[PDB]
Order: structure tokens, then sequence, then C-alpha cells
């Protein structure tokens, strides 16, 4: 009974999960720098489908045009040479003290638009080695404090620079998407666009949004207390979920990146139920840390226990919705129910039919017990393999 | 030094709110129930402009026609008396042991038909009593287990009965607007649409968009540690903000209810000086709880100092948007600049600016300081009155 | 594979939580009251060992002496005929009116004498029922604001009373002990003693520390982020751990009271893990509340959840500890080092060793990956039973 | 009306808070590391009476002898020409990878023993130097796994290691007192000891308990949403409060470190109440970072806000104390019988005493009202200079 990814599963993971070194706002790096050729060979062996990357991660901060060519160069021979892709791509808006006050919200106009000519200049690569999302993660945008920043005039410029990036795609028409990835918090004291609700209904807001989704990220909603897989029944709902970060967290505190399967495990579980019940056909990417305490035999322990964890719960959530008894268990909680139209039949037949009303026996109605419970044990046992 | 209500400050208190017993998860009720007359009586004596309602808060659940007519012609002769307005109402579709699985998205159909019914008989009353907004607050809609709420089928039961309450406004030639108020959790253990994000994003699918907005409350955001000013920003940016609930929360934990400037008091300032800078002209509405340990004195008290709150936020808000030294200081940390387009100049000329890219210094930008620190501390001592 | 409860297995529950009629905040009850008598039946049936009760779940508040010993009778023989125990009894001192204030702390001295007064009347049934363990759960004890009480003279008050109950506790002959337990907030906005830490602290004031312990619940720990097994492991250290309460929470919100193995259900493996390797041999007592949304059905089925969550717990952790590759994976981690003195030499040796200093090479201890990602995966292996 | 600190006022700051850099896990730094030398030159201008460091701010890892007498000589010479003190050392026992699984709890002994020679060489430097404060905050006692350290064998380790240096201190005669300082995460995913209260419990068991106390951080316990200044009553009530770590925080989030009065304003305000009315006469010591948006004028500007904001706090709840209508208020309140004991008569006096309970009519007890809001708005009044 074994779990063994292939290429055909679809798992996908940064250049910066494996290869953070484990510098943290108290310490040190505990490991040295990943050669990007030697991450993808690695994750190659493992099992996955590709890899993803900033700018910054694959072409160092400062480089002329020559050595660009070669950082390009040595990675596309790597990926050759195991039928890796690159699926999404993105921008470091965050790094550089540039950035200290944002990128496209900073408060200098100059920096704005530094950060756009570095995000096109991406775009482009990420064209060229085939993705086809290009995520956007606002880091730098917001504040510490209440003064700093008008949040009216923020979203304005905000706006701007999304509006400025779909003209420049279609201009050159490319086959690219974006993808907003929301954070409430960390590095700045708040952030722009916290949640994937405040994600999806700025994007209503842009001149074509149907270039643009969102790529939740697990442990970013839980930051807030949020449920992820609600946020996620929200995104598919709306048409939006153009990727996904997977990984785990353990509540509201400083955001851990820890493997996925860690933290909230039922969490987890029921996200995989809703991915793979709604067909989710984009990358399973894993935006995770192995923790600094490891040496390079963890870092891929660790991806590999990303994998696995997914597979695992694939497997029993499958289980559960294939059982008969918890089919009965979902008639019983009237799931059948919840999901016909509450009046297809119209207003007026609603304001006319005296048995939604004037004969509607309340006590019977509220006498009927949801029977929650027993499907939500039948959930745990199935999990558990207790089933 | 004083700050006195009068009726053209515009502000309101449900009738649940210093009408409320004091009965909790844990305790008996600690005060007896106030008639509806005495408080609109009370309220207009401490200079409120007007009083909000559930129906079950003046119509006791089950009335028959003769009773109904009876209570609201006694509350009708107490605004007429008093010269109080009724700007907003809303249903209870939650204390009923009908509703414990939800109104809109309960998995019963016949309940689901019976919560629409309910509603639709309060807007009839609302309209009569001059209300301009109608309030939803889905306290029941959601769960406490994954497998008893398919949210992709409860988003579209809930998109079907906003799309029905407002084919029913538009057939009866109504002027009222409805608004959406979110909450994260309790009573449920997850509310669907928790934040003003969810509910912003939600509206975007509704078939006549422009009848609904939002009611965010101070307390609800913050019980997802999210930051309420910034909330209401994207809100008046979305031009959402039909109508606001004002109380104080300590952090995040239940939903306590305190007075308007109890709570997060920078926060309190923030948002009035946004409020006040907006131009919000609706209803400034409390809806608080006066705690239990308090008799009939204590809860006048303490409805009396959420108005007085608000006052001294107020004035403290305007002394530093007026002093020089602020506007100097938001010069010097360059929220003009935040003001102007990024790239009024389009696209191609972004492209063709090396000014943006090829030639920008990016270590002359990166050592420019925000001088956020000294803005902030000016707002500290404006707040203090230490300015 | 079944996990059947039997007395043997010392699962206790209190009268209220199968009794909780589903009365919260926002809504009445949904289920009629249960008679102590049935409860105690049916307990048995289900395979509990015996159950807890507050003096007001017993005998209602302000029974005469003779309705007094006619529900002690009738209780007596429900024990009689099932064999069920009574280990721990404890005092209502939160849900009448009077006890607004607290009870132990009450501003209020005539309510402070008469919480000693309700709570000792008590402490003699416990006794003549059996009970070894006598539950402090000081619910109102806290504020919702910082005036209104002086913590230093509150702890003065809380140590009085807690020093009374000892002199009468001793003076009787009883054989009881005290066990306090803790919560952070919920029903007052910050309660005293809110954490394991802060009970443990408190307990060391006392003049017979030996007669009081604590008793934790899962649920309260999570209210303010922390880790359950860890104050469980402090609590064990101190020699403190005289009961536990279990259930399941779902993080930083209201108290929700889930069945045992429903909220973090990996916290939940890590605490029967301890539980059983420290040879914990109290009572396993169940302190939730089946949701509102149940019938008597429900009820009776998260009871029955409450039990078999603890057993297959208690299996996956057994075989964790059990298995040869995780014996060599916790010697791979050096748990084995962790459990040696460092410095058994003692002071001058430990100073006169150079290879703990002068000679000590950092980098090469640095380097040594600590392998805690390949142990955790096996747990994870191990809990959902892929192992 | 102003607000000048002098040396009088006992403010203190960490060498490493206006020398923080900016370094986060999202970025480099933003400003060049400050000489020590140059900090103590201008603290004193601003009207600081003393600075605190750990060895690693003072002398860099790794130095020689030669180094080391050469970096004291030049600090010496600056306190020398300022009137600088030194009341608090401390250890980095964090920031160095052989640390990364902690120093006195690390799983490999011989890291544990280096700890320790690290630990008693600055003890030596401290006592030359003058402190009469050695602070200790294990950052990296903890883990982000379960099965990676068995807490009771960590718990001993610990005890192992404090009272090893409190027989060192003793040994040799020093006048130095310990005090630990919690934090419930982050570095570590939990941190050992968590709160105030669980570091005060632990200091029971160690052999010499009265070396031993707390050096709580404002930030840290509001990380676990637990109330400051309740935690600091219970320190000052067990006569533990020997040093404090002033700042803000807003919320359960990553640690800030904002500067103080930032963050929960109005426990600012009550935290100030407590120190100056139990006359804490410690350091006022300000453990802070100046955000990395800001350049040096804004270190200053921040490093100033700290202590002004003490001085106002200072004054507002020095005027409140002052005020007769406050004092009238607290006799309202109660609080005059908060403070007298609850039973003197003794136990046998208290059970014979029928107004206690037989007689004591808990209705008109219970009708009392607290008037605790009247009491709060006379606070927030006092806080805002509108009184
Ligand atoms: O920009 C980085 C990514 O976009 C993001 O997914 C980070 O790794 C933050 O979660
Ligand atoms: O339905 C009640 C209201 O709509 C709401 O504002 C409540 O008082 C919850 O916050
Ligand atoms: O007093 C009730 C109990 O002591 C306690 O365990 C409650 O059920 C709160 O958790
Ligand atoms: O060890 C550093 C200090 O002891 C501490 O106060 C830190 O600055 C963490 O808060
Ligand atoms: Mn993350
Ligand atoms: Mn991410
Ligand atoms: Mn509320
Ligand atoms: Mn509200
Ligand atoms: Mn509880
Ligand atoms: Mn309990
Ligand atoms: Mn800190
Ligand atoms: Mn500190």
């Amino acid at each position: 009974m074994n779990y063994q990814p292939t290429p055909e599963d679809r798992f996908t993971f940064g250049l910066w999960t494996v290869g953070w070194q484990g510098r943290d706002p108290f310490g040190d790096a505990t490991r040295r720098a990943l050669d990007p050729v030697e991450s993808v060979q690695r994750l190659a062996e493992l099992g996955a489908h590709g890899v993803t990357f900033h700018d910054d991660d694959l072409i160092p901060f400062g480089s002329s045009d020559s050595e660009r060519e070669e950082h390009v160069k040595r990675f596309r021979q790597a990926l050759d040479d195991t039928g890796m892709k690159v699926p999404m791509a993105t921008t470091n808006l965050f790094t550089h003290p540039v950035f200290k006050d944002g990128g496209f919200t900073a408060n200098d106009r100059d920096v704005r638009r530094y950060a756009l000519r570095k995000t096109i200049r991406n775009i482009d690569l990420a064209v060229e080695l085939g993705a086809e999302t290009y995520v956007a993660w606002g880091g730098r945008e917001g504040a510490e404090s209440g003064g700093a920043k008008d949040v009216r005039d923020a979203l304005d410029r905000m706006k701007e620079a999304f509006d400025l990036l779909g003209e420049y795609v279609t201009s050159q028409g490319y086959d690219i998407r974006f993808a907003i990835e929301p954070k409430p918090n960390e590095p700045r004291g708040d952030i722009l666009l916290p949640t994937v609700g405040h994600a999806l209904a700025f994007i209503e807001r842009l001149e074509r949004p149907e270039l643009y989704g969102v790529n939740p990220e697990v442990g970013h909603e839980q930051m807030a207390g949020l449920n992820f897989p609600h946020g996620i029944a929200q995104a598919l709902w709306a048409g939006k979920l153009f990727h996904i970060d997977l990984n785990g967290q353990n509540g509201i505190k400083y955001d851990q990146d820890l493997r996925f399967g860690a933290g909230d495990l039922r969490a987890a579980f029921w996200l995989v139920d809703l991915l793979e019940s709604a067909g989710y056909s984009g990358p399973r990417h894993f935006d995770f840390k192995p923790p600094r305490t490891e040496d390079f035999d963890g870092v891929w322990a660790s991806a590999a226990g990303c994998m696995r964890n997914y597979l695992i719960l694939k497997e029993r959530a499958a289980a559960f919705r294939a059982d008969p008894e918890v089919q009965e268990a979902l008639r019983a909680s009237r799931l059948d129910e919840l999901a016909r139209p509450t009046a297809a039949d119209g207003l007026q037949a609603l304001l006319d039919d005296r048995s939604a009303f004037e004969e509607f026996d309340v006590d019977a109605a509220a006498a009927r017990g949801m029977a929650f419970e027993r499907l939500d044990q039948l959930a745990m046992d199935h999990l558990l393999g207790a089933r």
C-alpha cells in the first residue's frame, strides 16, 4: 500500500521551496544555496511534474544580459534532460530594499514604474519557458501605520498596474493568465487584498476581468482563522481557481509554510475532496519551507512527504464518496435537497404558496435532526482507515 | 469641552441593543425586557436620530394579525411623539429552532421557502415605516462539519434567495436597497460570506448587483484579525458602503459587541477619519450590548458613551487633517504621490521610458526613508490631545 | 476492527454535556431537558464508567431540603442499577445572576461568602456519592474593563477562598482533592488564571498546595492558541494532572466543545500518546456539547464518537511507539540524548571541560540535521493507518 | 505641555533595537550596521538612562580574546563619556546555526554544554559592567513537530541549566538575578514556557527560586491573545517582576516589536497605571524594532516616541487615580470591597453565618448593578484628555 507520485499527478514546487537556506528573522542560513539545475534533477527523481520560479531565483539580481542568457540556457538544458515543465512564474517585488514600501503601490511613483518594468521583463521569460499562469503576490503592499497609505489611492494604483499588465499581454498575443495571491499580513503589518474574498472582489473592477483569477495558499487564509476549503469553493463557484499553493499551518501565527498534510489535517482532507470532486485540473503546487533544522536529506524527505500526503488524502476522500453508507448519510442530512432550487416555480408561485408560510409547520421542521455528527464520524473513520 | 449628540449626527441603535436582557451561553437574563416604546423615548432623550429592528423585536413571533397591528400602532405613535426615524430594518432568521441549519441555505427546502416568506412580510413593514436599507445577517448559514454543507450548492441557494428578494422589490416599485452583513463564525462554526471581501464578491454574481451593498460590523472583521478601516475603504472604493455597524471588540474571541470606542481605540480613530473624509452619509448605527453586569442606568450610560466616543474621535481626526504640520508630514511620506497615476502616459510610454528601468537608480530610491513613524506619532499626539 | 468502550476504559461525561438543550447566545433550546436518571442509563449502555455534575444539574436551584433528598435518592438508585460511579463533582457559580461579577472574586463581599457556602454544601454531597476530585471553574471571575477589578486584590480573594475550602476538607477528614480549571475568556472578557501555567503558579501560593491540581480542557488552551499536549506535559512534570476535560475546538474563537477527536486531530493524537505513555490513571472525562442541530439520536452518536475516537488514537499511538523503525528514528533525532543530564559531572567539571567551549566545534555540531521531518512523517503514517 | 525624558525616568534600550538593520524573513537589510558607541551617544542625547546587550551585539561571534578586550574598552569609554548604565545583559543562544534545535534544551548534549559555557562567560562580563539582571529568552527551545522533543525531558534539561547557573552565581558571590522571558512561538513552532504563567510555575521547581523572576514582554503575551496588565499583576503578586520589555503589537500575528504606545493603546494605559501604582522600580526597557521603512532619522524618532508615550500615559493614569469623581466611581463599583478579606472571621464563623447562605437574599444582590461602564468611560475621558 504505497503512494508513488508520477508526472501525471501534476505536482510542482517553487525553486525557492527546496532552495530555502533557512534564514529567519532570528537566524542565519543553515543550508548552502542550491543550484536550480540540481533542484530540477532531484525533483524529477521524486516524481514531480515541474517547477516554478521568481525572476530572482533563476537570474541573480543585477545580472547583465550575458549572464542572464547563460542562467536561462543552463536551466533549459535541465528541463530538457528531465522532461520537467514550468507551468507558472512570478516576480520578486519584495526582497530588494527598493521595495520596502511596495511594488505596485509604493508611495514613490518612480518605484511603481520600475516594478512594472521588472514584471514585464519576466512575463516575456515565463512565456518563452511555457508558463500558462503568472502569479502576483504583493507581499510589500500594505502598511504598519494608518497614515502611511491611503487605501483608496493604493487600490487605484493596484488597478492601474494590473490593467497595464493585461494591456501588455493582449498586445503581445500571449496565452498567459494572472493569478493574484492573497496574504493577510507578513511582511507588512496588514497586506492589501488580505484574503481570497478581497482578491476576487478586486478582480471584478479590472478592465478585463477574464484574464485574472486567484492563487490561494492554505496557510494564508488560515493566518486569518478562515476555512480554506470554503474559500476555495467560493473561488471555484466564481470560475476563478487558476492555481493553488499547498502547504500546512498551525493556526494564527507567523506564516509557517510546513509541508502539505502538516498543520490542519482535517482541512487538508476536505480540500483534497473538493479539488478532486470539482475536477480542478491545474498544477498541485507546493509553496513550503523544509524546516531549518534539516540537512539536504531532510529537504528531499519533506518534499516527498508533500506528494505522499496528497495521494493518501486523495484515496481516503474517494473511498468516503464511494461508500454506500456515506451516500445514504448524505441523503439523511439532506445534501440532495441543498442542490435543488428553493424556488424554480418563481416568485409569484412562492408568494401564493401557503405551504411556505401560512400553513408551514415550523415546529415539525425544527424537530428534524440534521444527522451531521453521524456523517462527520463516517468521514473521520474514512480518513483514519478505520473504514 | 462637551460633546452632545443631536439628531443631525444620525446616530441610530437597534431595539435589540439597549433591549438585550443579558442571556449568554452560560447565564440567565440579568435585566427585564424593555417595551420598544420605552427604548424609543429614552434614546430620543439621549439625542439619537432613530432606531432599527428585526421583525421579532417588534412583533413577538406567532402574533396574530390583530396583535401585529397593535404592536405597530403603538410603535408608530412613539415615533410620532419623539421625531425618531427608522432608517433600517432586518429579519430574525436565527432564533427560532426551525432556523438551526440556516434560513436561505438550510438543507431542508421547506425551511428555505419559509425563510423567504418571513423576510418578504418584513420588507413590506420596513417600507411602511420608511426604512431605506434592509439588512441581511445570515448568522445560521454555515456549518460545524465539512460534509454537512456543500458550499457551491449553498451559494447557489443564497444567490437564488437574494435574486428573488430583488425581484420582489422591483416588482413592488420599492425604494429600498439590501445590505449583507458578514460575520466569520458564531453561532455556526464557520459562517458563509465571512468577511466584507467575501460579501462584495458574492454581490457581483447577483442578477441586479446595484440593489446590494454591505453592512460591515467593526467587531466581526476583527474576529478574523482584519483591519476594519482597510475593509471599509475597499467597500467605499467599490461604491458599496450602504450602512455600518459600530461597536468594539477586543481581538479574536467570541463576538463582544462592546460600546463603540471600547476595544481597539486606534482602529476607531482611523475608521472615523475615513468615514468623515470620504463623506459617508448613512446612519451611524450602534450594534452593541451593554454588559450583563449593568442595570438600566448602565444601559443608558453605555448607549450615551457610544455617541460621545464617535464625537470625540471626529474632533481629533478633523484636527489631525487640518494641522499644517500633518499636511507637511503627509507630503514628506509621499501620500500626494500615491494619489497620482503611475502611468497616465500609457503602456507604450512606460515601456520606452529608460528612467523606469534601464537607468532607474534602485539604490537611491531604496535609501529614501518613508518617515511613517513621525507621521504616526503626530496622529497619536492628536488622538490623545497632546496636540 | 472495532473499538468498544468498557467501564475499564474510565470514560466519564458531565450531566450537562449530553444534557445540553442547545441554547446559545443567539438561539432557543432545540432539545427538551433530560432527566439525570435517563442520562445515567443511556451512558451505561454506551460503555461509560461514570458521570459528573454541578450541584445545579442534579438539584434545581432553590429546592427545599425535601426535594433535594428526593433528587439524590433517585440519582443514587440509577447509579446502583447500572454500576456507574461519580468520580468528580463541581459547583455552578456562573448561571444565577447573583454571580454576574464572579463567585469567589465578586466585588460584593456578601456574594463571595454566599459562593463559599454553596460550594461547601456541594463538597459534602460529592463525598457522599464518592467523588475523589472536586473541580473549580471560575467562569465569572474576571472583567470586561480595566478599572472594574484590581487583579492583586482579586487573587488575594481567590487565595482566601481556596485556603478556606482546604481548611474545611482537612477539618472534616475528607479524601477529596481540588482541581482548578483554566479558561482564557468567555463568559467574561478576560478570565483570571487563564491557562494551565497561570493555575499551576497560583497553586504554589496556597497554604496547602498538595490538595490542589489542575483540570485542563483541550479547547480552553487552544482558545489562547497554545499547544495542549505541551501544557499537559508541564502539568504532569509538576505532579498536578488531577483530572482532564476532553473535547475538540477549531482554533481561537468561541468555546465550541465539539466531541473529542473533532477540532485539532493531530493534537488529539499527541495528547493520547502522552496520557498513555505517562500512565495517567484518572478519568477520561468528556466536557462537550452535541451540536444544537442534533436530535436525541445525534446526542448519543456524538457521545459514542468521543469514546471511539480516544480508542482509535490509543491504538495508533501504541503502534507508533512500538514500531522498531520509529524507535530507530527517535535515536536518529536524539530523543535518547534529551533524556540524559547535560551535566551530571557538575558545575566545576563543566567549567574545566574544554570540549564544551574552547574546543567545541560549533560548525560540525550545527551541520548535523535533526531528522525531525522523517520522524513526523512516520507519525502521520501511523495515525492514518498507512502503516 | 511637553514630556521630556531624563535619566531619572529609567528608560533603557537594547543595542539590538535601534541597531536592527531591517532584515526580515522576506528581505534584506535596509540600514547599515551601527557601532555600539554611536548608539550609546545618541540614546544619551535623547534622555535614556542606559543600554542592554546580548554578548554577540557587543563582541562579534568568534572574536579572539584580544579583539574582545578592545570591543569592551571602547564601549566602557562611551559609557564613561555619557553617564549611561548597563542594568541588564543577556546571551544570544538563537542566531548561530548550532542553536537550531535550542541552547539549554537542544537534543545534542554537546550543544547544551556549549550553551552553558557561552552564558557563563557573559555573566562575568555583565557583572563587570554592573548589570543587576541577567535575562534568558529561550527562543530556540521548542519544536515544529510532536516527536522531536519530549517536553518532560526538555524541562528536566531546562531546570538543570538554570540550577547550574544559580550554582555559578552563588559560588562567585555575584549580586545578579535571572529573569526568564516567555514567548509563545517564533522562531520555533511552539516555544517552551510560552507565557508569564508557565515561566512563574517553572521557577517554583528550581533549587533556589529566589534568584529567578520574569522579564515579560508586552507583544509576547498579546501573541497568545492574553491581557498583558493581568499577567503583570500576577507577576507582581508573586514578587517576581524583575524586569519588563515594553513595545507594541497588533494582535495574534508575527512578533512586531512596534514602539511602545503603538499596538493596543488602552492596554498600554492600564499597564502604566499598574507599574506606577505598584511602585515598580526597575528599568523601563524598550525591546522594539524601528520599521525597516525607516532611515536613521526615523530610528531616533521611533526611540524618542517610546519614551514620550510612556510619559503621556503616566500623566493620564495619575490624573485618573487622583480625580475625586473617579474615586467615588471606584467606591460605586465596590473596588474597596474587593480589597477586604471575604472571611477574616474564619471558617467556623462563615459556616455559622446564616447571612452568607440560609438568609442570603440572592435576588437583591443580583439586582445590584456594577457601574463598570461609567467607570470605564471616565478612564477613556482621562486617557484622551477629554477630562
Ligand atoms: O511571490 C512568492 C509567491 O508568489 C508566493 O506564493 C510566496 O512563496 C508567498 O506565499
Ligand atoms: O441580524 C442582526 C443584525 O443584522 C446584526 O447586525 C446582528 O445584530 C449581528 O451583528
Ligand atoms: O464548571 C463547569 C466545569 O467545571 C467545566 O469543566 C465547564 O463545563 C467549563 O469547561
Ligand atoms: O534575547 C533577546 C531578548 O532576551 C529578548 O527580550 C528579545 O529581544 C526577544 O523578545
Ligand atoms: Mn506562506
Ligand atoms: Mn504562496
Ligand atoms: Mn457582533
Ligand atoms: Mn451587527
Ligand atoms: Mn469548553
Ligand atoms: Mn470543562
Ligand atoms: Mn518581541
Ligand atoms: Mn524581549
